[PDB]
């Protein structure tokens, strides 16, 4: 199944910060209809933050986050949670090698904002 | 119902990050086997990351994610989400005033780490 | 938190389905609108099934489930999970008592249908 | 990332429940520790449960779901969401053709019962 890919309300600020868990560079591309809008990229084994953004969902919401390592597509899983009927997260969890801990980028993804 | 409480596996690292998303300034404490082990503050209407620590879930995994504004508590809302089987996020939102957006300190807990 | 009230997509059909965990009986009410378009009731300690059936979001999209057990509302949890962008989950718990286990009446929505 | 594979508490009752959503025969299998424990069959468009069943986690707490259509496998997307620190979901949707809607057969897992 496909996965990165959540369709927010259209025209609506989101917030998107990625972690790295990995001894490999991830580089975090975030699309917003389809088209790169922010890139992170970090090393970390401890959770750092290797980027925060503010963007916006525009007319179509459609938002994709890939992770890559040295060019290499990471396998992604995901899924959206909504709190109280308003409050919204979008999450994703990557693998770059054989563990399987997939959390070698996370990014996390909420709205509304403000 | 209770909110904001998790059980983590023991003696377990997880990263706690917290967003502002209010005209209040918002102060978080994070609570593990009963006792404050970190706190963050800050004020933003644009989804600042007010903190973000690693800590360990001690003896008992017990983790309490509290907070308030102007010294009074806000209401919480939680859950814990799980991917495949591995990829462990526990949210929180919180409300400080009458709009019931629930956005204005949000927490995310995720493990594991490294 | 207000719980267990979901917005769903207007004009669309969903799957609402009850199960019982608990000694005393269980009404389970399901309104559309602000009125009630479906009531399911039963007793069982082994989750038992106590009432499944499809209905239509309708114009405004809003559903609510209540649970009443020994002539009192029951403390609710919920939450909306989606699936792949595509399959959404609206699930509640309910406490009729003291114990706290939350699954008194479990009641899952499901959506889309077809 | 794998899907559809869940651990449980060892030796605890949990519920399974399958909804068809297809033209095509779902058969759903349930094994735990690597055994079909469960089994539900049949076709419906309007979110029919073609099962539901309590079954015991025995001593592993090893829980996969698999579905097929006249023996093919489908393509399954899960997730596991607990709500106030005790309420457990485990989800699972499947995808037996084209449309990518995951609904084609539904299984939700809960624990605790009684
Ligand atoms: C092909 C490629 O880029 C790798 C990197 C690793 C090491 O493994 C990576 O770093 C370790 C410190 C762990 O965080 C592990 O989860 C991560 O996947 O294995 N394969
Ligand atoms: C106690 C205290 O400081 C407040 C501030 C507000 C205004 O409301 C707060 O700020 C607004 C800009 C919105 O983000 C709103 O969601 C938030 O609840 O109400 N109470
Ligand atoms: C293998 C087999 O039996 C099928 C049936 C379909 C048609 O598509 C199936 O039925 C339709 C009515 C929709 O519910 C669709 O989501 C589902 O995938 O595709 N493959
Ligand atoms: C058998 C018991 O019945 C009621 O007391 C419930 O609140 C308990 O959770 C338990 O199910
Ligand atoms: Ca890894
Ligand atoms: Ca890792
Ligand atoms: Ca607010
Ligand atoms: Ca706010
Ligand atoms: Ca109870
Ligand atoms: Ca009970
Ligand atoms: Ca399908
Ligand atoms: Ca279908």
């Amino acid at each position: 199944a496909t996965q990165g890919v959540f369709t927010l309300p259209a025209n609506t600020r989101f917030g998107v910060t990625a972690f790295a868990n990995s001894s490999g560079t991830q580089t975090v591309n975030v699309l917003v209809n389809n088209e790169t809008a922010a890139t992170f990229s970090g090393q970390s084994t401890n959770n750092a933050v290797i980027g925060t953004q503010v963007l916006n969902s525009g007319s179509s919401g459609k938002v994709q986050v890939q992770v890559s390592v040295n060019g290499r597509p990471s396998d992604l899983v995901s899924a959206q949670v909504i709190l109280t009927n308003e409050l919204n997260f979008a999450l994703v969890g990557s693998e770059d090698g054989t563990d399987n801990d997939y959390n070698d980028a996370v990014v996390v993804i909420n709205w509304p904002l403000g």
